[PDB]
């Protein structure tokens, strides 16, 4: 598939530099297991939240295309993350979006092809724009949640004064996917492990290293 | 903010970080599974699945992995890393990994361990683990999240940053350290699961610290020079 | 037994009388009750089959659930090793067509009528993977499954005739039951109990002379075509 050699505005890494998610992760819970009972309970708990303030935030979080995940950390980061206001940071975060969303997750997604909750239950997610495509995908692990958690780790390295609010925010992104029906709870749980892994790999990459330094200097100035 | 305890200002060979730089694990993590919940039925099932494994090869390795005091986590990555991790053979790397053990083991976990004081599985079931040597120490502790698994996973992330060629074996090894703690009954599965999150967070924090950054560079340089022998 | 047809009223479909039939209500345990852990498992297994309805296995499941009674014999041909049909094996086809209602009805009746368990598609208000047979069965008692009792009984008999492929026959019979779970007409526990009544009714048939005779005729037909 696509990697740094075919769309370099969205990947830093090659196909060999990528994590083998299929070898690292445990299999998802199978129907019949206690763990999958818990996935079902968590889907219902999330559903009852869709009609609250927390559900509205969940739907806004599931709107984000790739390019707007950076943006949604602004309140937690302490200042706006935009091509205009913090361009070197925005460029860094846009270039790692596909390493975490796609490369870290590809081998597992395609092997298990887990059905997503809205398809399992034959009902709509909490914003239906964002479904028609993802439906065909494998639910396990979440490429979303992997992106969001990796982003929060990088941002935490850049502004530790707010790590606790940055990190909670990243955690809440995964919860939003559960509330909205896009993923099972265990999809998000495994996505955060591959998120940490892909952050380490990025810290071994020279292009990433340079861009990260530029972003730290932007933040210091 | 974190309860009181040691940090870099009192044991600078075992921490890079101050109490103020530590993750608030109590705020970040969900509560442990509560008794009465489906999730705790699953923790009980995973305790049993691990118990039936104690008399196999995997149980052998699990028991060997639970011998390790802190300082020997370095050593157990050697096979996976591709070369020996020791004061003698790679002093800069060993120093890097030793200076951070209580950042991942203590600071990353403290507010949560002390807030929930979760009972460990062997204490819950009134029986011994598969290696009775480290037991007495731990019984009274909070199980959630696991400090040992936090150390192991943070170590794996750093080692992966240094030798990406063996990421896959290194991460596996790190992952499996947590499973060993489950197999012997030292921790519930959900303790290990949360330890890997706070472990990741603490590695991010460490990457913002000048002393860590510098020592990491020394270790990367040492590793590139040993690849030429 | 509750009342119904037997050898005296439809003799092309039964070998046994109502007095010869197993009392399935006396033999089987009650079905899993709503509130029970076992019924949690029935529900998980229903969902597990439902996700399979799209797979190739679910396609085999749906083709298996087309079969009315007449035509269950036939679906063993691949497994049995040669075609089982009025044309190619008339004695075997006769043997199996005459025992279809013994296993499908007599072995199951008292229990079916006492428990009147709701079938899964009715419980969930959703359609099966094969909407052709639905409307008629909905009202019956799900527990035990008459289809699975037929399939498992047939497999035991055919294994007796061609032991060389017993393992593949038994499996095929087993899978007939699983298909009923995949397609939504029975709970897992319905199929589990039907295989017990299937075994029982095969013992009964082995004590019936008309059956023994037809079985011998079929064993000879099969050795002569080998």
């Amino acid at each position: 598939g696509n990697d740094v050699t075919t769309k370099p505005d969205l990947y830093y890494l090659t196909n060999d530099n990528a994590i083998d998610s299929l070898a690292l992760l445990p299999p998802p819970p199978q129907i019949g297991s206690i763990a999958f009972l818990n996935d079902q309970a968590m889907y219902e708990k999330g559903r009852l939240l869709r009609n609250t303030e927390r559900g509205k935030l969940a739907a806004e979080d599931a709107n984000l295309s790739s390019g707007g995940v950076a943006n949604v950390f602004s309140a937690a980061f302490g200042s706006p993350i935009t091509a205009k206001d913090s361009p070197e940071l925005h460029k860094l975060l846009t270039n790692m979006i596909r390493d975490a969303g796609d490369l870290a997750t590809r081998s597992a997604k395609e092997y298990y092809m887990r059905i997503r909750p809205f398809a399992f239950y034959g009902v709509s997610t909490c914003n239906t724009k964002e479904q028609d495509k993802l439906s065909k995908n494998g639910s396990y692990p979440s490429g979303h949640t992997s992106i969001g958690w990796a982003t929060a780790l990088v941002l935490s390295e850049i502004n530790p004064a707010r790590q606790d609010t940055i990190l909670k925010r990243g955690y809440e992104l995964g919860d939003s996917r559960v509330i909205c029906g896009y993923h099972w709870q265990s999809d998000v749980d495994a996505a955060r492990i591959v998120g940490s892994a892909i952050v380490a790999t990025l810290h071994s990459n020279p292009v990433f290293q340079a861009q990260l330094q530029k972003a730290k200097d932007e933040f210091a100035n």
